[PDB]
């Protein structure tokens, strides 16, 4: 039994094609006991689903309680960086340095951060950033913690936490379609199937207890149909997107507790189907109070830039020479 | 630069710990050299007259080399570091001491240096590297120019030598002094009202250029004629009340891009006579984190005799459901 006796299970049964794991048990799902699993090299252990994994589950010895091998709860880091360098004392391309910074930022990750209950430190990366040129004179960067949602429909049972603390209104989803049931006609052609908008998920600032509504828009006046539950948030009081197709209406559809750091949804609580959404699987930015993010239980900090670069964006900037005369 | 800076650099290195040469387009004729004490800030003018009488050793009749000490650009550092309680084994006042050392040595290798520039994630990373134990740091920075004559800009302006934000310069706070009597008898019979006042910028137009404004005014105690009327804009930060004064003044103007600053108080009818300071402290916020320096100006980190430019929040940190 230990968690850490399991740990090792693993790490010898298996320590082949697997790095790290971590033991936890959730406290709302008694009688499982869940095992995380970095595959040393990728993300996904049998990501064609338990191929190799279903494997593990095949290693009993004691216990009323069962395994539920699973795959770790990546927090991930969206980094915006906005490194600077001086145009002379650079040899080889913008292309060849950008391979050498990440080359970094690769080497710092999986060295200090990528590890169960381990963390991850903006000032810490951007020194190994500016240390991989003569110039390279400084850098800057502005981060995001991601979480992958996979069924944007609705969250888990006990809500999706980030081990981390944000900041107001800091919570809000990538966009995706919402085929409202109309139509519409231009430019000579036609019907057009069913009218489609740009639609996501966002957080309101906490309210007086830590707690703020999830939130998802906008509408028409609209396609989602309003009850005595069923009604457009009332007020102003997070971040709304452009509305290029000029609509705004809202709805509430959970809330985060910031404190407690979970979040909860269920699209459900209006009453849209899945199917009226092309998507599966969405993104959940929130930026951070942390100048330190942690990891912590069957969370995990990575860095896969190969399989995963829209989490990266390196913006240079040359500079001009300074005296060169004495 | 370096061809007569090193020679005095030689003659003086136990002092001084930067010498650099420079004209001014404009000041034909005159060649400035700046110099930094290495124990400190503004050499003595006995230091400075003995070291302009080593222009005589070296003939030249001519007006020869004015000695000057260097046109500083300060970093208002608003730090923040968390640490691990476990591994700090000291005083939090001591952790302080620690890291405030850092960014000296930070300072003195990398920074205080003629043309040599202030990364502040570079000054970070050496904060981290404070002690075993600085798990991660965080900062927020400004631009400080100290001003030598509040009253007018220098003939040809005062330029950070670096992109500022909108908005962003703001002088400090300095008394103006109306000239109406108060009456009161708890000092006297008459006090001389005298409300501060600060000069911020404005919003870039279109084309790239600000107005240089001036702190809120009681209507009366400065005379309009058309021409010279309050500004009406609210592109701008307006400050702190407790008193009816919302009309703020234009003077000259920010050029963003090509930061020029220059204003000229005059343009109001007000005598330097009018406002009880001297010297004020220009601030602005940088476009970027890294901040350069050029023609005399150098960047430099002297906390114990300007600790007003930086403050450090500490966030001990254990496991842990919070750190704000």
């Amino acid at each position: 039994v230990t968690a850490t006796d399991y740990d090792t299970f693993v790490s010898e049964r298996f320590g082949s094609i697997i790095q790290a794991v971590q033991t936890f048990t959730d406290s709302t799902k008694p009688g499982y006991a869940f095992i995380a699993a970095k595959p040393k090299s990728g993300l996904y252990l049998t990501t064609v689903q338990r191929e190799d994994i279903k494997n593990y589950l095949k290693d009993y010895n004691l216990a009323p309680i069962t395994p539920s091998i699973i795959s770790p709860n990546y927090l991930f880091i969206k980094t915006n960086l906005k490194v600077t360098y001086a145009l002379n004392k650079l040899q080889e391309s913008e292309q060849w340095l950008e391979g050498q910074i990440i080359d970094k930022i690769d080497r710092y990750y999986t060295e200090d951060v990528e590890i169960f209950n381990s963390s991850f430190a903006k000032s810490k990366m951007l020194t190994y950033v500016d240390d991989a040129d003569h110039s390279v004179i400084g850098s800057s960067a502005t981060i995001q913690m991601v979480r992958e949602v996979q069924n944007f429909y609705k969250t888990p049972e006990a809500g999706i936490k980030y081990n981390n603390q944000i900041k107001d209104r800091s919570m809000e989803s990538n966009t995706f379609s919402f085929n409202s049931g109309r139509k519409v006609v231009n430019p000579d052609t036609g019907l057009e199937e069913d009218v489609l908008y740009d639609v996501r998920i966002v957080s309101t600032d906490r309210d007086s207890k830590g707690i703020g509504k999830v939130i998802i828009g906008p509408f028409a006046s609209g396609d989602v149909t309003e009850n005595e539950n069923i009604q457009p948030y009332t007020g102003n009081d997070f971040n709304k997107l452009a509305n290029s197709d000029g609509r705004d209406k809202y709805y509430v559809i959970g809330e985060i507790n910031y404190p407690a750091d979970v979040i909860y949804w269920n699209i459900a609580k209006i009453n849209l189907t899945s199917e009226k959404f092309e998507v599966q699987t969405i993104e959940l930015y929130s930026d951070p109070t942390d100048d330190v993010i942690f990891t912590r239980d069957g969370s995990l900090i990575v860095f896969e830039n190969d399989l995963r670069p829209q989490y990266l964006t390196i913006d240079l900037e040359p500079i001009s020479q300074l005296e060169h005369h004495h």
